[PDB]
Formats: structure tokens, C-alpha cells, sequence
């Protein structure tokens, strides 16, 4: 239809407004220039350039391993502003209770921002810090533990997710669907969430039906990897009360401890 | 060992990795939400769910048979891949020479996709579409000659082998040794390929006897599944042969008719 098309529209549109990063973007990068973060030499030349009030206090500075969880945690914090932002396009959550509204983003957010993630990351690792650096999958399993099984789990996931060979239309209404989720705990008004996800679930139905004709199992492909990211969350979760309760250093930010308080 | 148990713990991970769907995840599901197809009504439900693109055809689409048999065909080849990968974690498969590679896989995979069918089947149905629907056994009954005779013997199988109680950790070494069968036609360096062969089955026994200390048969009675699948699939690929001659809306995948080319 003319009214669902443009909804798919919307939502598409609303992704390429909020987020600083999407698949097009990141591709075009990763073809070739950001700087190879590879080894402990290379961390710390680029910490100097690109973070350099993080590294700016001496023999005061923090472990590595502790210097890099900051850093994604700063991403989060980010990626959790634009999304609360994106998900006033959705028909219907803007009408929602605002309490609705803050566990509907509080579940989703996550699952979002790895299934986001997957967008710049190949085999060989990620692009990161808004598009100056390149860090190596190599390397990050090179970490400590327990830093370096906070990365491996999401290359996995997104090795399988990138080979759907979706594109940002299809990510953007994908997205959307995360955060309609009408099975979050405490949801207050439940029934208004289904109608809210159905619709947004119908039209990436279509979408799919339309942008990848190649392809007739995408979208219970797509349903599968919402579990998949519900899992991979939960799993996330647990490594990260795990690095709060063992490694002092590694402080987490006021709101991201908000979102994960009282998660799994 | 610890070199034993180490290369049985890499199997199981490159199952885990590799393979869409395990017994443990089915196992979840199928407790219980998976659409439900048991007659002809929710089957086109589901049909205009889960693979729109199949039935936007209006009355050129297939008849309702032909539809199934395709969806079936679909996901051989998405576990032809996946097995593909997998393969490469058998220590020595990557280093055989390429033409061996493709003839252990030409004869091993459709034994391995009817193994693993079993950890998403029980006695009423079998999950399907990545998770998303349960198909019940006595509609797949209903279907008319020849495509219910495709169905019913791997309910069969798979009731038999579910009763050896077998996890995860397990069926990854038994696909393995699959895999491995050094009495395949037409390969170059058997020898090669036996002594891989012995490693795996090696391991696998060592395994079983470990994770199963109640049943001290199971390692034969494992061997025989084996010859039994073997049986299976020469069954199966006659059955295919038939509909391939009698149906001539029932088009076999390009991929599937290589495999079966000079097979049986
Ligand atoms: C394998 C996946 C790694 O990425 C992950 C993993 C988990 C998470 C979730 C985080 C974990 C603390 C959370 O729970 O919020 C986020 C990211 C996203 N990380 C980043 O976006 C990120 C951004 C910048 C950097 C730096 C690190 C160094 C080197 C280089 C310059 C500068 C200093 C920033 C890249 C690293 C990661
Ligand atoms: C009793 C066993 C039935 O399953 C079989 C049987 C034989 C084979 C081997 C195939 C036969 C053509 C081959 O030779 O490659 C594969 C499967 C595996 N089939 C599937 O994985 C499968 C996947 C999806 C569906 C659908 C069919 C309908 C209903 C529902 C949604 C949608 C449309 C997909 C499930 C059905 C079967």
C-alpha cells in the first residue's frame, strides 16, 4: 500500500537522521583512512589522537583493558540518546505511556546496539570512534579476561547476521521492531504495544517481501535473530555484573546501570 | 586427554557456531510461540507469514505440495552451507586435497541434515522456519502421494534416535564423523581420510563414554545410526528421483541436483 510504503519510508528516514553510523556509511570506510588499532602499541598511539583527555593523566591512567570498556560504554550512552530519539517514528509509541515508553527503550536498546554494530564489523574487526579507527578482532581477543569475552560473542553474531546482506531500509524497520517488543516485563499497556508491533511487523514483512525477493525465508530468518539478540543480551548482561563485581576500575556509567538494574 | 577433550569442546563450538538451530534451543521452543500448521488452512496462513514471496503468485502459484517440497529443498541448501563450514573445524578436512572435500560432503550432508532433523522433531511434528512454526506429522500424512512418502521415514529415524538421549555435544562429533566416512566413492587419498576418520571416531567414542556412563552401548549403537542414515538417504534420493520424473512442477534446486547426481 501507498500509506505502508511511506511508513517504511519514515522509519527509514528517521534511522539515517539519528544515527551517526549506518551500513552504507560504514562500507564505504571499510573499502579505503582510519587508523589500525592492532596491538598495544597502536591502542595507545590512537587513545593519544582520538581520546586524548582519557589518557592525559600519567601513571593515573587506567589498565588498557579498563581504558577500552570506558570507551564502549561512552558509545552506549550515545547510541541509547539517538535511539530514544529514532523511536518517536514508530506509529504509536510517542502516544504510549511515558512509562510504557521507558521499558520498551530500557529491553531494547541492547538488542539494537549489537544488532547496529554488526553494521561495521567484518571478520577482521570493527570500525570505531565515529569512523577515524579500525580495531582488529585479533586484538580484542588479545585482552585480559574477562574484557576480551565481552567482544568475541558479538563478531560471532554479527558474521551471521551480516550474511542476511541486509541494507540499512531493511536494518531501520528491523530496529523499529526490537523496540516494539509487546513481551518486556512491566508493561503497562500491553494490548496498545501488540497493535503498535503488529504494524511495524507488517510492514517489514512487505519490505522484506519487496527488497529481497531472492530470499523467501528472510523474515523468519530476521524473527529468529531477535531471539538470537534477546539471548545474546541476557549473556551481555551477566559478563558485565561479572566486571563489576571483580575489576573496581571499571566503572559503569549512572544510566547504563539504570538500564541493566533489574534486567536479567 | 586434554588435546582430546579439547578437540572434542572445538567441534562442539564449531557446531554451536555453524548450525542455525540446536537440540537444546528446539527443546525450548517446543515446550512453549510457534504457529501451528496442521491443516490446509493454517498451512497457507503460515505460507503468507513466513514465506510471502512464495505465495504472491495468486492462482499461478503451486499446488500446496509442491510448495512444501520447495521450502524443504530451501533449507538444504542453507544446511549444505552451514555443514560446509562446519567441516572445516575436523582436524585434517581443510588440509585433504579440494575434490575430496566435495566428495566427503556430496555424501555426507544429507546423512547430517536427517540427523540433525531429529533435534527439532517429536512424535506429533517438527519445528520449522528458523523456530517460527510447528508442522504436525499427521498433516504432513495428509499430503498426497509422493510427497507424504518423503516425510513420514524421517519421523521414523528421528524417534528412534531420540531415544538415545543425545545433547548437543554429542550429534556435533557424530555429524563429524559423518563427515569423516572413508568408504566414500571416489576419493583420491583415503588413507589420509581413514586416519582422519580415526581421530574423530576416536574422540567420539572417548566422548560418549564419558557423557553417558548409563548406557555402554551407545558408541555401536551410534555406529549403526550411522549405517542406518546411510540407508535413509539412498531411500530418500529414490523418492526424489520419482518426483523429479512424475512432477514436473517439483524443480530441484541446481545445488541439490549436483549432490545427487551419481549418488545412489
Ligand atoms: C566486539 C565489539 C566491541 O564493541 C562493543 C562491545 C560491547 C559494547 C557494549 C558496552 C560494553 C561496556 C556496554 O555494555 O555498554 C559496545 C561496543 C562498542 N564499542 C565501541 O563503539 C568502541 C568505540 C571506540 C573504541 C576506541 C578504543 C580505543 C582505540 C580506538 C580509539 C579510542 C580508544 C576509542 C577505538 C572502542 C570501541
Ligand atoms: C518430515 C521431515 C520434513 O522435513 C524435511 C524432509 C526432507 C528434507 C529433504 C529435502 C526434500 C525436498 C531435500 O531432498 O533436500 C528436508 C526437510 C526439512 N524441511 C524443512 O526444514 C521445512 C522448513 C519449512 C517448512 C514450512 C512449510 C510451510 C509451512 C511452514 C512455513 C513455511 C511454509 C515453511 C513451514 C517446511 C519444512
Amino acid at each position: 500500500t501507498a500509506d505502508l510504503k511511506s511508513l517504511a519510508k519514515r522509519i527509514y528516514e528517521a534511522y539515517l537522521k539519528n544515527f551517526n553510523m549506518n551500513k552504507v556509511k560504514a562500507r564505504v570506510i571499510l573499502s579505503g583512512p582510519p587508523f589500525v588499532i592492532h596491538d598495544m602499541e597502536t591502542l595507545c598511539m590512537a587513545e593519544k589522537t582520538l581520546v586524548a583527555k582519557l589518557v592525559a593523566n600519567g601513571i593515573q591512567n587506567k589498565e588498557a583493558e579498563v581504558r577500552i570498556f570506558h570507551c564502549c560504554q561512552c558509545t552506549s550512552v550515545e547510541t541509547v540518546t539517538e535511539l530514544t530519539e529514532f523511536a518517536k517514528a514508530i506509529p504509536g509509541f510517542a502516544n504510549l505511556d511515558l512509562n510504557d515508553q521507558v521499558t520498551l527503550l530500557k529491553y531494547g536498546v541492547y538488542e539494537a546496539i549489537f544488532a547496529m554494530l554488526s553494521s561495521v564489523m567484518n571478520k577482521d574487526g570493527m570500525l570505531v570512534a565515529y569512523g577515524n579507527g579500525f580495531i582488529t578482532r585479533e586484538f580484542l581477543k588479545s585482552l585480559r579476561k574477562p574484557f576480551c569475552d565481552i567482544m568475541e560473542p558479538k563478531f560471532d553474531f554479527a558474521m551471521k547476521f551480516n550474511a542476511l546482506e541486509l541494507d540499512d531500509s531493511d536494518i531501520s524497520l528491523f530496529v523499529a521492531a526490537i523496540i516494539c517488543c509487546g513481551d518486556r516485563p512491566g508493561l503497562l499497556n500491553v494490548g496498545h504495544i501488540e497493535k503498535m508491533q503488529e504494524g511495524i511487523v507488517h510492514v517489514l514483512r512487505l519490505h522484506l517481501q519487496s527488497n529481497h525477493p531472492d530470499d523467501i525465508f528472510l523474515f523468519p530468518k530476521l524473527l529468529q535473530k531477535m531471539a538470537d539478540l534477546r539471548q545474546l543480551v541476557t549473556e551481555h548482561a551477566q559478563l558485565v555484573q561479572i566486571i563489576k563485581k571483580t575489576e573496581s576500575d571499571a566503572a559503569l556509567h549512572p544510566l547504563l546501570q539504570e538500564i541493566y538494574r533489574d534486567m536479567y
